[PDB]
């Protein structure tokens, strides 16, 4: 490219192909993203051009938005690996949960930054977390989904992730809230704890039923207006409330009391970041570095 350096494909993101790129002038290394027709909203990138100003240890800084031949790149600082390939090259022993803790903590003050500056990510998921070789983990992506239009699919005809989506998106709710962020990051946890994605649907009403059969089939009382939600359907299956002690074994109370209030289906009732902060689970939390093979 005129203004970069190949250097391969990273992967495939939601709005299009990422690459790990170098910068012809400065020679920095940084992850390039090319977003995927019309003729490139004007509304976005005024919008995303505002993210440029975050700043914050646990969010992965967006360097630069380039508009260029009528083609749109968003650059962000590059990371070492993704929390995805690290859980899986952490599969047989686990992840240590200093480190389980370590990394949650600092997520929830990436999206207590966030959510102060009134930016929402809304599709968070192991795949846009960071992390690098000093034991940091940093969010990326945040503010892109309000931005763009996110197609229900990707170009490349592959597959969008459902893992991670908030009961009250997968019920139609066209209206987001900072808890959106606060379920998905639960969800992370909960795999990072028991090595294994805490509902992984393969479908949205696979995704809801796999939410209700653990959780329990949500109703009036701890839901108010969910019945009224534009997917609700009254002819939903009534699944009673599972043991939450089965749900993420064998975390400690301090840990299963956070994660039930970041799993809460009411999004009001669910804890803010800010007040998981201050949640017992943290009352020991360290840094600990992490054994990555880069
Ligand atoms: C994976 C480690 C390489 N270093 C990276 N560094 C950054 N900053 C990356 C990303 O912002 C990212 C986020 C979501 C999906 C993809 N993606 O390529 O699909 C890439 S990836």
């Amino acid at each position: 490219m005129e203004n970069f350096q190949k250097v391969e494909k990273i992967g495939e993101g939601t709005y299009g192909v990422v690459y790990k790129a170098r910068n012809k002038l400065t020679g920095e290394v940084v992850a390039l993203k090319k977003i995927r027709t019309e003729g490139v909203p004007s509304t976005a990138i005024r919008e995303i051009s505002l993210l440029k100003e975050l700043n914050h240890p646990n969010i992965v800084k967006l360097l630069d938005v380039i508009h260029t031949e009528n083609k749109l790149y968003l650059v962000f600082e590059f990371l070492h690996q993704d929390l995805k390939k690290f859980m899986d090259a952490s599969a047989l022993t686990g992840i240590p949960l200093p480190l389980i803790k370590s990394y949650l903590f600092q997520l929830l003050q990436g999206l207590a930054f966030c959510h102060s500056h009134r930016v929402l990510h809304r599709d968070l998921k192991p795949q846009n977390l960071l992390i690098n070789t000093e034991g940091a983990i940093k969010l990326a992506d945040f503010g892109l989904a309000r931005a763009f239009g996110v197609p229900v699919r990707t170009y490349t005809h592959e597959v969008v992730t459902l893992w991670y989506r908030a009961p009250e998106i997968l019920l139609g709710c066209k209206y987001y809230s900072t808890a959106v962020d606060i379920w998905s990051l639960g969800c992370i946890f909960a795999e990072m704890v028991t090595r294994r994605a805490l509902f992984p649907g393969d479908s949205e009403i696979d995704q809801l039923f796999r939410i209700f059969r653990t959780l329990g089939t949500p109703d009036e009382v701890v839901w108010p207006g969910v019945t009224s939600m534009p997917d609700y359907k009254p002819s939903f299956p009534k699944w009673a409330r599972q043991d939450f002690s089965k749900v993420v074994p064998p975390l400690d109370e301090d840990g299963r009391s956070l994660l039930s209030q970041m799993l809460h289906y009411d999004p009001n009732k669910r804890i803010s970041a800010k007040a998981a902060l201050a949640h017992p689970f943290f009352q020991d939390v360290t840094k600990p570095v992490p054994h990555l093979r880069l």
